[PDB]
């Protein structure tokens, strides 16, 4: 095993990696498994190096997404989302206008300093993406999101794989349970910002502190830095970005799906951990892992003894989902 990429105020975040799982006999691919497992139990956040993803492809799929950012701000907004549950297209947070009318109550007001475009699967009804015109810098746009949308959806899979064999029931059992691919690929943006913002503005952050509500994220980030993740003893922990990995983490719908036996974790990003006048712009990709819309959610078997250790009842993934979503507009 490698050494951890976290090791800090009981938290301890494994960097594993995955082509022994992918590659390996019957004994390396359960070692890694559990490895995988024993990171999702305790953190709830692992690195992965070494997945079947290129570093090349990855950078391009970056440069990618800059150039889209790059674009002016009423071009973006022409792919903002359709309607507030589309969960599609462009969005960038906005504080409310102050106005007249706006009394002393109100006046409480900062938004997350990001900027973020939605991709989901092009084979939804009711649900299409909003493409940006595939025009100079753009041009390759779509197939390259399309692609690295495929590649992701295959190593969601291959990651639920791994849980399955880490916890001793048949290796496949998540297939039928993911096989649509109801996924979400987040691009973010973090513009530069000057460090003075965060002296003045005190919790001023580029990301606040949330758990993700789905099953499993894959968190793509570049050199920048500021992702934190809150330890077991209740303190912010460095996730230090480590060249050519993937930081997966656990959602809440797979905390309960699991019966609590993995942690989703809270996390968030703030100022880099690096002195300087202005910390420039920072990229980083999720993509938002998620059951099929249609399954039902019941613990996992192996993940209670019996009947009475069953903590939550029954959901559908989709309905869970819908009502995150709706709360956050
Ligand atoms: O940008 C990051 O590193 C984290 C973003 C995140 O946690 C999210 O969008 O859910
Ligand atoms: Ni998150």
């Amino acid at each position: 095993m490698e050494k951890a990429a976290v090791n800090e105020d009981g938290l301890v975040i494994p960097l594993i990696d995955f082509s022994k799982f992918l590659e390996g006999d019957e004994t390396l691919k359960l070692e890694t498994a559990k490895a995988i497992l024993h990171g999702f139990q305790t953190a709830g956040f692992i690195y992965l190096k070494n997945i079947p993803i290129q570093p090349d492809f990855r950078e391009h799929v970056f440069n990618t997404s800059a150039k889209f950012f790059k674009l002016p701000k009423e071009k973006k907004l022409e792919v903002g989302w359709t309607t507030p549950e589309a969960n599609r297209g462009y969005s960038a947070p906005g504080r409310e206008k102050v106005t007249q009318l706006t009394d002393p109550a109100e006046i409480e007001k900062a938004p997350d300093i990001k900027e973020s475009y939605e991709i989901g699967r092009e084979d939804e009804p009711g649900h299409p993406n909003p493409w940006p015109a595939e025009q100079d810098d753009l041009v390759g746009f779509k197939s390259t999101m399309n692609n690295f949308f495929d590649q992701c959806k295959a190593l969601h899979i291959e990651v639920m794989r791994a849980i399955a064999v880490g916890m001793g029931i048949d290796a496949n059992y998540f297939d039928s349970f993911v096989d649509v691919g109801d996924n979400i690929l987040r691009l973010l943006h973090y513009p530069a910002v000057k460090s003075e913002v965060f002296k003045i503005n005190p919790g001023q952050v580029r990301a606040g502190e949330h758990t993700d509500y789905g099953s499993i994220t894959l968190l793509f980030q570049d050199s920048r830095g500021g992702l934190q993740v809150k330890s077991p003893n209740g303190q912010f922990i460095d996730a230090t970005p480590i060249e050519n990995t993937v930081v997966v983490n656990a959602g809440d719908l797979l905390a309960r799906w699991s019966n609590d036996t993995i942690k989703s974790t809270v996390h968030r990003v703030v100022e880099p951990p690096k002195q300087e006048d202005v910390h420039p712009p920072r990229y980083s990709i999720a993509y938002f892992c998620n059951p099929n819309h249609k399954s039902y959610i019941e613990a996992i078997p192996g993940t209670y003894a019996a009947e009475s250790e069953r903590k939550y009842e029954g959901i559908n993934s989709g309905k869970y989902l819908v009502q995150r979503l709706a709360a956050t507009y």
